[PDB]
């Protein structure tokens, strides 16, 4: 009876069927996390995790911040941790890693597939509009031709978005994509959406057509706020914006590629540098916005912070909810919205720490959910999530829509439309 680092105790069904309840237990998925969201990746007939487990991608452990990222997501020395992957092996090289920083009460469960994914009785869980947030392997069976699951359509086209940045897309991008600049669905002078005509036009253009199954995908490039446009750094999060634009036009199948461009890279798979010429259509097949709701102007947020069902979600970071910036260097005004709920969204105007993981995929989403019941950010309101001028508001309503919430929106003009008419309050410093 000795702790021992490179062999761990194995746990029942039955003993781990008693205890789903405890709140002294940690489950562990150490699947990828598009397996966690309900991706049926080796083929199981259901998807997800265990109920109540917590996601921790065996693929995080060449993270250097590894024991940093375990400890924000709570997961203590003193909670008995059990793993959990498509087989007991892949949970090896974790238990160990639990147990070099301190932790020992380790266990590794052997049979969640096919025993526990294979019996109805046997508790699961999954995001419920998971397959709008596509692993890599999805893409790359798209391209190449392969069955994949949740696809039904014959018609397809891979976006690379960006700022004004086409240096993004030409330095490496997936086969056969083609690149929007972020300018082409939204205007530079409101940063809002453009007019139904413009998306007409530039939707064909771009040869998208409603029935389109449209997959966005960006590249980080670390965005520097020393740099004229930091946003052309941060491709990821146009293509989310962009894949609201879509959406809310009316292209009725948009997927967003889990984690973007890393994502692809990192599955090894091949990357091109052509310039793919657009093949353009010449109709788009739809009025345009078909899904008007999804997007909330200035007149309706308005009435949103008087309604006692509505709220607006202010999606900025912390120096610019007390006006110590603006986050923008073409924006002047500094100061907040009154009666937003703050939903902090990480360090600056062009990262999403608290909404993403270290490889940029989605934040586990229940963590996400319970951050924003603590604020009562909750599914029975009407939810329009803003920031700046969209960007960041666009990827926190994603990830609620992601989670099937029946009424959310993105306040498209933001703090830039509400402080350029100085007849809107605004409140300044700390709470
Ligand atoms: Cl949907
Ligand atoms: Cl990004
Ligand atoms: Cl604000
Ligand atoms: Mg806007």
């Amino acid at each position: 009876k000795h702790k021992n680092m490179y062999d761990h105790t194995e746990i029942t069904t039955d003993s781990l069927l008693a205890l789903l309840g405890s709140e002294k237990v940690k489950i562990i998925d150490v699947r990828s996390a598009d397996a966690y969201n309900g991706w049926r990746m080796r083929g199981e007939v259901r998807g997800g995790h265990i109920k109540g487990a917590k996601s921790l991608p065996a693929k995080w452990l060449t993270d250097p911040e590894w024991l940093n990222i375990v400890r924000f997501k709570q997961i203590r020395p003193e909670d008995a941790i059990v793993l959990y992957g498509y087989t007991p092996e892949e949970c090896e090289q974790t238990a160990t890693r639990f147990k070099e920083n301190g932790y020992n009460n380790v266990s590794v469960f052997h049979r969640f597939h096919p025993d526990w994914t294979g019996n109805d009785a046997f508790p699961m869980d999954r995001l419920e509009q998971y397959n709008r947030l596509v692993p890599a392997e999805w893409v790359n069976g798209l391209i190449s031709g392969e069955e994949i699951p949740e696809y039904d359509n014959d018609t397809f086209i891979v976006c690379h978005a960006h700022y004004r940045n086409r240096d993004a897309y030409l330095s490496g991008h997936i086969p056969g994509a083609t690149d929007m600049d972020t300018l082409a669905l939204e205007s530079p002078e409101t940063w809002n959406r453009r007019t139904p005509e413009e998306l007409k036009k530039a939707l064909e253009e771009h040869g998208i057509t409603a029935s389109t199954t449209v997959v966005l995908y960006g590249k980080f490039m670390h965005p520097d706020n020393a740099d004229e446009f930091p946003g052309s750094a941060a491709g990821h999060i146009g293509a989310i914006r962009l894949a609201f634009i879509m959406m809310y036009a009316g292209v009725e199948d948009v997927r967003v590629l889990n984690g973007g461009y890393q994502s692809w890279t990192d599955a090894g798979f091949a990357i091109s540098k052509d310039d793919v010429p657009k093949t353009t259509v010449p109709e788009f097949g739809a009025p345009i916005p078909s899904r008007p709701e999804f997007a909330v102007d200035i007149d309706e947020a308005k009435e949103m912070l008087q309604s006692e069902d509505s709220d607006l979600v202010c999606v900025r970071s912390y120096p610019e909810y007390i006006g110590e910036v603006s986050g923008y260097n073409y924006i002047k005004k500094k100061g907040r919205i009154p009666g937003a709920i703050f939903a902090e969204c990480g360090s600056d105007a062009y990262h999403m720490e608290n909404y993403r993981n270290h490889d940029h995929t989605t934040r586990e989403y229940h963590e996400i959910e319970d951050i924003w019941a603590k604020s009562g950010i909750i599914p029975k309101k009407h939810l329009a999530f803003y920031c700046g001028t969209g960007w960041r508001g666009s990827e926190a309503w994603f990830n609620a829509l992601l989670m099937g919430w029946p009424r959310v929106s993105v306040y498209d003009g933001g703090w830039f439309e509400w402080s350029n008419d100085p007849e809107n309050p605004y409140e300044t410093g700390v709470p």
